[PDB]
């Protein structure tokens, strides 16, 4: 993971991470990834190894360089604040954001 | 954005846009993008900078080349007609649909 060391000017909008990331040729690329493919809302907490968190979460934000923050619904349908470190699994590969396991 | 300038046979089904786009060096690729990731319903109006419009909108359609049209609930729970131009932020990047920023 660790895209945040390869990238800058990062932003969160909805479930899409955008970032500007370094390229081996000296340039850079503006990249984007839909995090909803790889993050699940499990009982109010953001977790890896699933999907579709955006259906049951609101108010997504980037905190610092790599933390996704949101408010998500528990199974009993109430809201809690939650966060996940995107650096865990989001990398930059020659300027392009990618999920890595 | 401006995908519609490089793309063909676009379609919307639920929250998903699918299109067939000219690749940078020739030929075509087909890709999809889930618009639910980047479009919110604010009081009956489709807007960028949020997500999950599909929870409170229905009957989504493609109008012309690039407009998402749906019926979305206002806060008062009245369905109203709304549209958003997907060319605002959806690009064709070497034949693949991608959300892009404002720079
Ligand atoms: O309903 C879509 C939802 O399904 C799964 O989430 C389950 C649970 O973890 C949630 O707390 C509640 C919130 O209402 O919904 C579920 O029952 C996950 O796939 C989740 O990502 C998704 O949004
Ligand atoms: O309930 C999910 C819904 O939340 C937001 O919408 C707000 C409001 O703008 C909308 O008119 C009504 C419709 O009932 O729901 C409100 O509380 C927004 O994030 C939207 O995208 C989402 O569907």
């Amino acid at each position: 993971g660790n895209f945040s060391q390869a990238c800058y000017n990062s932003a969160i909008q909805g479930s899409v991470l955008t970032s500007t990331c370094i390229r081996t040729n000296g340039g850079y690329n503006t990249s984007s990834i839909d995090l909803n493919s790889v993050i699940e809302n499990v009982d109010g907490s953001l977790k890896w190894q699933g999907s579709n968190f955006i259906e049951t979460c609101r108010n997504t934000q980037l905190a610092g360089s790599s933390e996704l923050a949101a408010e998500c619904k528990t199974r009993a349908q109430q809201f809690v604040s939650t966060k996940i470190n995107l650096d865990d699994h989001i990398a930059a590969i020659d300027g392009t954001l990618k999920y890595e396991l």
